[PDB]
């Protein structure tokens, strides 16, 4: 078996090889990549995913969210306050305050200490979940605007034709924004691309030992737990690397830098911060081998986690005995 020990991989593939998104994906797999839960692309020198950033400004964040958090340092949640709208150029300007700014710091272990020690301290705003892409339509390798759609997926391998719709979102970060641990809608693939700015360190657990976090996590938030049971799909919970190595649960850590691509695997729990203002772009895949995870796919039915027109489709397809249930907590 191939990377046994469930490693984070880095792949450096060739412009040739980036041509082919599916073809390469399925060969980091062969290499044991999906392992790890989270792998590491970074793209051909000779790519770009456009010309310049320099008109970006402009992009409207509708609805900023201030990510406020309760508990302690290693083991809180976070509750989003949404704030009055403001463009890219506010939100950078805000970010490179003096309230809001990366401290002075060593190197990424430096402040990946001072994010532990200190997150809970603070309330940073993140421009979160905006429909858009900032791909260059004449980029056509790994153009996240461009993928090949999970319905059309499903209808290949599975001959059901389906409504719905798959697009990218944008993601515009500063010091201390967060995202708490979660797999995927319907454990689907994720990949997120790194457009430009301030990196962001991930943590991630192996999909083999997704169970094992969630067991510790429904004995770190118990109330949460005897609320719903599939909690983590609210994206509320965080719980620091020293709580999980405390514990003994199975992770890994990586720093994403920009202009690199990460990819995030079926059932592979992640969670992670910004070091500073940047902007990423993330969209949803699958492949044949995502559909019976698909099939397995947790739910929350309490109503809290609320999520898309296009899981509707899924839900019904893949989990019919769930469907009727999952829809009265969607509506
Ligand atoms: O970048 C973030 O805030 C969150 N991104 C992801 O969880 C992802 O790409 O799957
Ligand atoms: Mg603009
Ligand atoms: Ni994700
Ligand atoms: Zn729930």
């Amino acid at each position: 078996a191939q990377n046994p020990n469930c490693n984070i991989m880095i792949f450096h593939p060739t412009k040739e090889e980036f041509n082919d998104f599916d073809k390469y994906i399925a060969y980091m797999e062969s290499q044991g990549a999906h392992r790890a839960g989270l792998a590491k692309i970074i793209p051909p020198k000779e790519w770009k995913a456009r010309e310049t950033y320099d008109n970006i400004s402009e992009i409207l964040i509708a609805t900023p969210l201030q990510q406020v958090a309760s508990g302690r340092a290693g083991v809180f949640t976070q509750y989003h306050k949404k704030k009055k709208a403001m463009t890219v150029g506010e939100y950078r300007h805000l970010a490179n305050s003096k309230k809001y700014q990366t401290p002075p710091h060593q190197n990424f272990e430096d402040l990946e200490r001072k994010y532990w020690k200190n997150r809970i301290y603070n309330s940073p705003i993140y421009g979160a979940d905006i429909s858009g892409s900032l791909f260059d339509e004449n980029t056509k390798q790994w153009n996240l605007g461009h993928l090949g759609t999970i319905q059309d997926l499903l209808e290949k391998e599975c001959g059901v034709v389906i409504e719905g719709v798959n697009t990218p979102y944008l993601y515009f970060g500063m010091w201390k924004t967060t995202f708490a641990w979660h797999t995927e809608d319907m454990d689907l693939y994720s990949i997120n691309y790194l457009h430009l700015g301030e990196p962001k360190t991930w943590y991630v657990v192996p999909p083999e030992h997704g169970q094992r976090l969630e067991r510790l996590a429904r004995e770190l938030f118990p109330g949460s737990s005897r609320g719903c049971g599939a909690f983590l799909r609210h994206k509320v919970a965080l719980i620091s690397p020293t709580v999980l190595k405390e514990n003994g649960i199975p992770f890994n850590r990586i720093t994403q830098e920009a202009g690199e691509f990460m990819v995030t695997f079926p059932y592979g729990y992640h969670a992670g911060f910004n070091h500073g203002f940047n902007c990423a772009e993330a969209i949803n895949f699958a492949t044949p081998r995502w559909i019976d995870y698909g099939k397995m796919a947790s739910q929350c039915s309490c109503g809290e986690a609320r999520v898309t027109f296009s899981m509707d489709a899924f839900v019904r397809i893949l989990q019919p005995e769930r469907y009727d249930l999952w829809k009265r907590g969607q509506d």
